[PDB]
């Protein structure tokens, strides 16, 4: 199920992150810092509890969740959202809801790389992560 996602991942490419951040209403000064940042994502499991850490020189987040169980999340850009993470077609789909809006964060393994697709409104961002061993 989730075991191929587990580990430490480092960003190696990013397309259209600015467009996604603009769509969410992130201010120009935070978008500048975010365009140069190369986060590390750590995904860990303990039984049926996942933990997802995102580390960087700018901002750090951590969430723990069970698949298929809604949780409260405060995002890096300070949205208060209702979240759920599920396995769909082998992808890890994270849906965030707030104020009648949605965004999806979809993680898929392709050729040993982690591809993160971020959709909000018309904005689509693809991030590519490589595994640190
Ligand atoms: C608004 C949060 C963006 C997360 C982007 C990433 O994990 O690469």
């Amino acid at each position: 199920m989730v075991d191929a996602f587990l580990g430490t991942w480092k960003l190696v490419d990013s397309k259209n992150f600015d467009d996604y951040m603009k769509s969410l209403g992130v201010g120009f000064a935070t978008r500048q810092v975010a365009s140069m940042t190369k986060p590390t994502t750590i995904i860990e499991k303990n039984g049926d509890i996942l933990t997802l850490k995102t580390h960087s020189t700018f901002k750090n987040t951590e969430i723990s969740f069970k698949l298929g169980v809604e949780f409260d999340e405060t995002t890096a850009d300070d949205r208060k959202v209702k979240s759920i993470v599920t396995l769909d077609g082998g992808k890890l789909v994270h849906l965030q809801k707030w104020d009648g809006q949605e965004t999806t964060l979809v993680r898929e393994l392709i050729d040993g790389k982690l591809i993160l697709t971020l959709t909000h409104g018309t904005a689509v961002c693809t991030r590519t992560y490589e595994k640190e061993a």
